[PDB]
């Protein structure tokens, strides 16, 4: 019986956004466990920001209607069926909202600390072996989706988050090295 | 160097964000090699739209001048040697920044892979033993700070980094069952 002691380092470089999944179970309880993991984000005034809808099993037809429903009937004669089988064949869908405060600096406190969330989440979900993408694009903006899926306006998507086992890891792409994208100040 | 976790899931509950440091120095190499490795963050269109200004040593006066020079002359009065003295106890201070894009979405992606970024540095940091703290707050809104530090208008500050060695830290705060904010669309 051996433990491992991997550095978080390894778990960050080798995460990679993954679209496609195999047709393994996802369970609810795990999601939930890692859920609750990230929680421990840093949050402003431990407001604690984030909100989720899990979609999971029959419930994914239910986000599929309200994507569909906010289409154009252009978006939805192109991309209503090839997105419609992409939902159908990915385990688990997690929106990811929050409350718009109309101050800027809570507001944008509030969306750094969801989206620290997010990748705490990513993280967590990597070490177990689950892949997933974290989906942004117009859909999340788009005020016939927020309705479709029972949010308020004034309630903020920051992720829609596309989960579940997979075969193989996507390659990655070289990072540009820091030093690029920083000016040092020891003057 | 290396680590004695045995999980991700515990360098992420167990981070504290620490705002008093001991005098122990901090390697400059060091944090350069911890910014490269979060910069293995997710970021839409591989656009990886993090930028950074990392005051050490003597460049931290840079900074403190910056600071004091947005304040009235009241405040500065006031705050401004309790503030120095702080921020010259502080090994190092990064800010990072990104470029607005004109545009809402690809602007929110932005700042959400920065936002990622830097919850990656926190975590890494916090592996080798590195507290810090996200200072988010007007001052980086201050248009006076802002320019104090060589930034044009379109350039965000997404959060100031204060970093180093420490032997205290707050006492971690209890978070909300995850339970509680989500709902499951089991159907
Ligand atoms: C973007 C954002 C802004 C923050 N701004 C500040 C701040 O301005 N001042 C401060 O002392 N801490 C700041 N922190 C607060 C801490 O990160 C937060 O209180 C933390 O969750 C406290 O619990 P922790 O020890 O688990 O991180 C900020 C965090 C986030 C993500
Ligand atoms: C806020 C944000 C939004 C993203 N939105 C999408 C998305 O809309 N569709 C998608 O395929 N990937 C999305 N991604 C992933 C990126 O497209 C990008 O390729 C990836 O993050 C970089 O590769 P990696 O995650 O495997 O390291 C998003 C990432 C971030 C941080």
């Amino acid at each position: 019986a051996m433990t491992t002691y991997t550095s978080i380092a390894n778990v960050i470089k080798e995460r990679r956004s993954v679209r496609t999944f195999t047709d393994k179970a996802v369970e609810k309880d795990l999601l939930i466990e890692l859920l609750n993991d990230a929680t421990w984000a840093p949050n402003h005034k431990h407001r604690e920001p984030w909100n989720c809808k899990l979609y999971i099993g029959e419930g994914r037809k239910k986000l599929v209607d309200a994507v569909l429903n906010s289409f154009t009937e252009e978006e939805r004669a192109k991309r209503g069926k090839i997105l419609s089988d992409r939902f159908l064949s990915t385990p688990a869908q997690i929106v990811v909202y929050m409350n718009e405060d109309p101050r800027q600096i809570q507001r944008d406190e509030d969306y750094a600390a969801t989206c620290a969330f997010m990748q705490n989440f990513q993280l967590l979900a990597w070490e177990r072996g689950l892949g997933c993408v974290w989906k942004s694009g117009g859909l999340n903006y788009n005020p016939l989706f927020i309705e479709g899926i029972g949010l308020t306006r004034g309630q903020r998507i920051v992720g829609i988050l596309h989960i579940g086992y997979f075969d193989k890891a996507p390659e990655g792409k070289a990072r540009t090295p820091i030093t690029e994208k920083m000016e040092i100040i020891e003057g």
